[PDB]
């Protein structure tokens, strides 16, 4: 010692190295442990002014001793929603992958960015392979990829790409002297497709929606009309956006009767496959995306369908030219191929290693083990469907293409009425009641949303693994006990 | 019973419980309590095509048993980047906060997703509790923000919302019948700005560069110059973004005399402090963002200078009435709760992780008083390795860092005797590039080198890690000079 303003260490670290080992075990015990029985609650409901008196969430000048931090991390396991809980169908992903979840802890401890190769070596070649896989499921040849924070996001690069590709002179010049672009995309399209528009400043009203048919596929006939009139408004369209696995319904636009229009304009196709994308493992169920090997990008979160955990979304591009790149270069030499390096592809700079936490699930199971996954949902979801027609007050909005199985509850009272307005009006309220009761409960957990001009019906999503055909029957057992009264 | 179509389950769960303890063990042996220990490589290095053949990455139909997944696992962190290593200076994070490392683990087993409160009510009255703290160190008394994946974004961001206060048409409309919008920031600006100027089409020959003092400080004189030629060219200024702590010199552009500018002529005013943000903790050198108060907005990354981990970066907005919520709204789909909670329309991503938790996880642990000292140590061990570089021949330093941010030559002594001409620079060029591949191969140093606006290539140091000590600097130069006297 010493020097000015005082030096040392000054750090408690054998103390501050226990937290993380006592971290540890409360992921064992009150969370790995627990996440398969069905036995606990999906979630300890507690209004937000509640929830304030139960915490203890304010930071104030001086620390917390270890006794009281622990007592934190116990309460903020106890008081979350458990979406790994066999019973949770309220999103698009549920479910503990162990594999993944080794991986995702691996993850946090090492801190890695993903600028190039010299911080983040080995995660640039697991995200290379993971790419390169993926690249194949598709049925490309070659391509070109990243991971972005979310297939929200994965859809906005894509659509940038669009653009550039159009008329690559826009990344210096904007939009500001430039006519109309206009993309095409269903009306069953996630919303990240409006977001996306308005940010990259090419605005809302010139997303053309395509009209769908019953099935909620977008119709390759009008595509064709919806693409005329904008050119004969003096417009310029540029991108046609397809969806393999809608969020509600679970739809499959046709992608061969697709490209084959995208084909005679010359207009990008991107193929937002965030949520079916998971499909093409199976070569039982991949028929579901017949034709993708035909579009120029696609999207795919493996955090949904495969459990790869939040978060993981993977932008697809047909292209070897370093398109990416020319895309998305800016600013920033010895002494290795800079070639693995991507730090210029994204639009971040810094970014999380998302697909390793993938890469350890799929070589701990393989494509084998995977496919089982995939094909053991549809089974599940098909069961339900089944065991849905036999019950009377559940009714099927349609047969999925999924397995996202949409049904109305109808309790007794609402039975032997007539289908009218009046009707329809008293059956929105149900689903948004039976949700209140099961969340007290904390023994189920779906989603309830319009769609369409469809009122207030329930979605389930089969994914994990871990359900069993008795958590159906619970399912159906359950919303009918809430439901039963009212 | 059993039947159709494959029905079970069959999932061997004790196995996947036995992997993740087994992980949970591998990280506290090989990584938490080696965090400290110097005497380990920083890195191992190994070229792609030589790691490639060591580690196995070919995903196959059929998977592996745990004994070679725990092998993989062992792998990956033996040649893998130790960010946490307190030698560890090359990019603007580094350490391991253990707190932070604790909630990380937290988040990472719940898996949740911050649509709305029904999801995740924990984490989202967390995020509101931090976004309000960091607030008052802004010096707004209120405000709204979200938590974005990277600064970057942040700054994307906040640049939108300048465009939707501006014209909230464009929302709808889009660019194709307005002027050229223009923004303008300083030179040493991150370049995000440039990415996202094109990313939200409005082009990166709209984004006007101020002229930089010998400071690498903004000159509020040609702010209002570039805003008077601009609009007599017909274009339509719309937003200034400055930079309190830029990456590569750690320079604090003059907040106060700017935001005088901009509210002369009515444009939002961004701050970019995703690195010198966190200075607002520290009562001492919080006045390097003297001002702040007044800007419209403010980016602010924790997992850099108060190790919260990747990733972390917050975009703070100086209004109230939902303006983030206006801009970012797609109200795509009413009881039994307060909605106001929910924060799914509030930001340009759909699923979002709690960022956010981490750094409270923190903030507790620490108090603002703990979060203040560890800052100020950071500036004192910036301090005196610039004393300490003074001291030394062959180390000329570019300047007096305003921040952590101590940017140096290294000249060998082959070329201490020469003069300061042309073919002087054109081989100190190579200098950083080869005592960087050097330690690099060592592994036991890594910091940044890169040219810089016409200088050419130097080293960059960032301190950050409160674990790092005088040795560790001493070191430093001790190390450097070694791996280039004899060149
Ligand atoms: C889930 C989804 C997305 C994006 O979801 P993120 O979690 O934000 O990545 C986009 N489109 C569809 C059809 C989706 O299901
Ligand atoms: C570190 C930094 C950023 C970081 O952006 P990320 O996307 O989070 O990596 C942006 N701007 C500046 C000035 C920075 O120092």
């Amino acid at each position: 010692v010493d020097g000015v303003v005082l030096n040392g260490p000054q750090t408690d670290v054998k103390a501050g190295e226990k937290f993380v080992e006592e971290a540890c075990r409360l992921i064992m015990e009150e969370v790995v442990l627990k996440a398969t029985d069905v036995n606990e609650k999906v979630c300890e409901w507690q209004p937000p002014e509640q929830l304030r008196q139960l915490l203890d969430l304010e930071m104030r000048d001086t620390g917390e001793s270890q006794d009281k931090l622990l007592k934190l991390c116990q309460d903020v396991i106890h008081f979350s929603v458990k979406t790994n809980h066999p019973r949770f169908f309220n999103q698009l992903y549920a479910g503990l992958d162990y594999y993944s979840l080794a991986a995702r802890i691996i993850t946090e401890a090492l801190n890695p960015s993903i600028y190039t190769y010299e911080v983040s070596p080995v995660f640039l070649l697991v995200e290379e392979a993971v790419l390169k896989k993926m690249i194949e499921c598709v049925g490309w040849k070659e391509g070109d990829g990243i991971f972005n924070p979310g297939g929200s996001v994965s859809n906005m690069c894509a659509m940038n790409l669009a653009r550039y590709r159009h008329c690559p002179d826009i990344k210096e010049k904007g939009l500001s002297g430039l006519p109309r672009l206009i993309l095409f995309t269903s009306a069953e399209c996630h919303y990240s497709m409006k977001k996306a528009a308005s940010f990259l400043g090419i605005g809302t009203q010139n997303v053309y929606f395509v009209e769908t048919d019953g099935r909620g596929k977008m119709i390759p006939e009008d595509l064709e009309k919806q693409i005329w009139q904008a050119r004969q408004e003096g417009a310029v369209p540029f991108l046609v956006c397809a969806t393999s696995g809608t969020t509600v319904l679970g739809a499959f636009d046709p992608l061969d009767e697709i490209a084959e229009v995208c084909e005679r304009h010359g207009l990008w196709l991107h193929v937002d496959a965030s949520w079916g994308g998971s499909a093409l493992v199976s070569r039982k169920h991949r028929r579901l995306l017949h034709g993708i090997h035909r579009a120029d990008s696609v999207a795919w979160n493996p955090h949904k369908m495969l459990m790869a955990g939040i978060q993981c979304s993977a932008l697809l591009v047909k292209d070897k030219s370093d398109l990416l790149k020319k895309c998305y270069s800016a600013k920033a030499d010895k002494f290795y191929d800079v070639s693995y390096d991507t730090g210029d592809k994204s639009i971040q700079c810094s970014r999380r290693p998302d697909a390793f936490k993938f890469w350890m699930t799929w070589k701990a199971l393989g494509t084998s083990g995977l496919e089982e996954r995939v094909n053991r949902a549809f089974a599940l979801s098909r069961y339900l469907v089944d065991e849905i027609k036999k019950r009377e007050g559940f009714k099927l909005l349609m047969e999925p293409e999924y397995t996202n199985v949409c049904f109305w509850y109808i309790p007794p009272s609402l039975r032997e009425m007539e289908e009218g307005p009046e009707f329809w009006r008293k059956l929105s309220l149900v689903a948004p009641a039976i949700k209140e009761k099961m969340m007290k409960k904390g023994s189920l957990m779906l989603g309830y949303q319009p769609h369409r001009g469809k009122v207030n019906f329930f979605r389930q999503v089969v994914i994990s693994p871990q359900v069993s055909r008795e958590d159906m029957d619970f399912l159906l057992d359950e919303i009918d006990s809430l439901g039963r009264d009212m």
